[PDB]
């Protein structure tokens, strides 16, 4: 099966290089990029982003009630038009399908 636990890896990788004032919004603000493997916070948000790829490519996503909960963080569209970026770079590392649609499907939400 595709990676998507990678994928998100390496997109966190690529977000928080490019923009490292995101992380500081998450449970494991100020941990250094190469070592979030090994940060419990991290595990459970990459768990959850895995699952939310997994559930918008299953069809059960609710990209609205996503896009809610970011706002709700002050995470709106110009991050997200951020995020896609990154994801992309992610996806095509993998081999993996890229995801845009499915940001876009939240980004109509935002
Ligand atoms: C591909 C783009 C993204 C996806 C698929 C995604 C997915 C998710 C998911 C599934 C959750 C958990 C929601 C829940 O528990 O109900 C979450 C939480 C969160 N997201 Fe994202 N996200 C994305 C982009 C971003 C960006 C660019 C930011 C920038 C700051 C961000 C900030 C946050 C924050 C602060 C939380 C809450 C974390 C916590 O509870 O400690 N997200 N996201």
């Amino acid at each position: 099966m595709v990676n998507w636990a990678a994928v998100v890896d390496d997109f966190y990788q690529e977000l928080f290089k490019a923009h490292p004032e995101y992380q500081n919004k998450f449970g494991f603000k100020g941990v250094a990029l190469g070592s979030l493997k090994g940060n419990a916070a991290y595990k459970t948000q990459a768990g959850k982003t895995v699952d939310y790829i997994n559930a918008a490519i299953g069809g059960s996503a609710d990209a609205a009630g996503l896009a809610s909960r970011h706002k709700g963080r002050n995470v709106g569209s110009a991050e997200f038009h951020n995020a896609k970026a990154c994801l992309a770079k992610a996806c095509s590392a993998h081999g993996a399908p890229d995801l845009g649609f499915a940001i876009d499907d939240i980004l109509s939400h935002l």
